[PDB]
Formats: structure tokens, C-alpha cells, sequence
């Protein structure tokens, strides 16, 4: 019950010293490749996809929701807010907040998405509404990135996130216009060239959302359009034993390369 690809991922994990979780869904045949697919991992920034998607869902019954002005106050600034800091004492729309959270990993923007949903539980509720019984958001930014081993808060499994990402970006979890907007945002991500995409052939295209947290937690979730093939959905989660561990985007790139070579 261990494939050549799973063995390679195990070897990669062993050399890395951490814990690796992978889930691939190949839409050419719906087959899946999992490595620690049912183990929980801290989502970190990858959770921003669920929050933005939940707001997109709300916009389906409110054509003007995404244009609503949201006030940004000095007190709203958290640890990393490259976009929101420019708008302090001004306003940003939910579309701007979604774009900032997804493409720049802006934490103040993520907090506004969470607040629009009524708190972290509002994000979890949306996940449940779309068939994801695993995902859980328990805290806001930046504490949702503590990534403590064994802590179930703000975690999901690779299998669950891959299934959900497929439903959101390729399936019908969102309306057609909303699905297109989410894909456009992911494709425009600025922080993913060293992660999953680094392990793919240059000719391929993709959209992704990275995650970075304590315990050297290094994550990436992507929707990929390989050259001449139906799209793939790939989740790569990685976490380490020490709180101050360094990021390892190279491990995610390696996992993606193994997955690509195994197709």
C-alpha cells in the first residue's frame, strides 16, 4: 500500500527532519496521491483561501458586497500588512482585502475577511457548507500561525484541503463568476515562486496560496494547469519540531517535483 511516489516523499521527509503532508488530485482521472493525507497540519496562510472564498460566497447574494468600504484603523494593523498599512485611516473594499490577503498574505486584510464572516467560526461554517468536515479556523491573525505540534486549532488535513480547493476552483462550490475571481486571485499570487511552482516544469501554469508560521511551518496549496493535461490540485504542508525552525520552501518544491515526475 506504498507507491513509488509515496516512498520518494517519505525519503524526502526523512532527510528534511520535519513532517510532510501531501495531497494530489489529478482531474484527468480523479485519482489521488496522498502522503500523511489524513494527518492534521497548521494551515497558516493557506487558510486565507477559505476566508476569501467564504466572502465570495456571501457576494453571490449581494452584488455590491465586494465594493463596500471597510475602515482600516491604526489599531487594526497586525504583524504583516504590506497593503493595509497604506490605507490606515482610510478604507479598503472587501475585494481589495481579499486580493491583499491572497496575493500578499496581508494579515490585517485576512482579519477583515474573518470579521466580515463573524469570526473564525464563520470561516469554519462556510467550510462545512461546502462539504469540508475537517477544516477548522479558531483564531485570527497572527495567533492562528502558532503552529504548535499536537494543537488542533487552525488545522486541516492535506486530503481535506485538496478536495476543498478542487471544489472551489474547478468545481461548483462558488458561482461561476466567483470561481473565476478566486482563480484570477490565486494566479496573481506574488509569494509562490519558491514553493510548489519551483518544482513544476516551466511550461506549466498555476495559482497558489502559501503559508508560513512558527515551527518552521511552510505550506502551499495550488491549482495547476500542466502542459497538455487536465488540471491538478496539490497541497503540500510541512512543519518542524522546533518553534524557531527556518522555513523550508525547497521541501515543498521537492515534493511538487516528485509528484510531477510521478504522473
Amino acid at each position: 500500500q506504498t507507491s513509488a511516489v509515496q516512498q520518494k516523499l517519505a525519503a524526502l521527509e526523512k532527510s528534511s527532519g520535519g513532517r510532510l503532508g501531501v495531497a494530489l488530485i489529478d482531474t484527468a482521472d480523479n485519482t489521488q496521491v496522498l502522503y500523511r493525507g489524513d494527518e492534521r497540519f497548521p494551515m497558516c496562510g493557506t487558510s486565507k483561501v477559505m476566508a476569501a472564498a467564504a466572502v465570495l460566497k456571501q457576494s453571490e447574494t449581494q452584488k455590491q458586497l465586494l465594493n463596500q468600504p471597510v475602515e482600516i484603523k491604526p489599531a487594526d494593523l497586525v504583524n504583516y500588512n504590506p497593503i493595509a498599512e497604506k490605507h490606515v485611516n482610510g478604507t479598503m473594499t472587501l475585494a481589495e482585502l481579499s486580493a491583499a490577503a491572497l496575493q500578499y498574505s496581508d494579515n490585517t486584510a485576512m482579519n477583515k475577511l474573518i470579521a466580515q464572516l463573524g469570526g473564525p467560526g464563520g470561516v469554519t461554517a462556510f467550510a462545512r457548507a461546502i462539504g469540508d468536515e475537517t477544516f477548522r479556523l479558531d483564531r485570527t491573525e497572527p495567533t492562528l500561525n502558532t503552529a504548535i505540534p499536537g494543537d488542533p486549532r487552525d488545522t486541516t488535513t492535506p486530503r481535506a484541503m485538496a478536495q476543498t480547493l478542487r471544489q472551489l476552483t474547478l468545481g461548483h462550490a462558488l458561482g461561476e463568476t466567483q470561481r473565476a475571481q478566486l482563480v484570477t486571485w490565486l494566479k496573481g499570487n506574488t509569494t509562490g515562486a519558491a514553493s510548489i511552482r519551483a518544482g513544476l516544469p516551466t511550461s506549466w501554469t498555476a495559482g497558489d496560496k502559501t503559508g508560513s508560521g512558527d515551527y518552521g511551518t511552510t505550506n502551499d496549496i495550488a491549482v495547476i494547469w500542466p502542459q497538455g493535461r487536465a488540471p491538478l490540485v496539490l497541497v503540500t504542508y510541512f512543519t518542524q519540531p522546533q518553534q524557531n525552525a527556518e522555513s523550508r520552501r525547497d521541501v515543498l518544491a521537492s515534493a511538487a517535483r516528485i509528484i510531477a515526475e510521478g504522473l
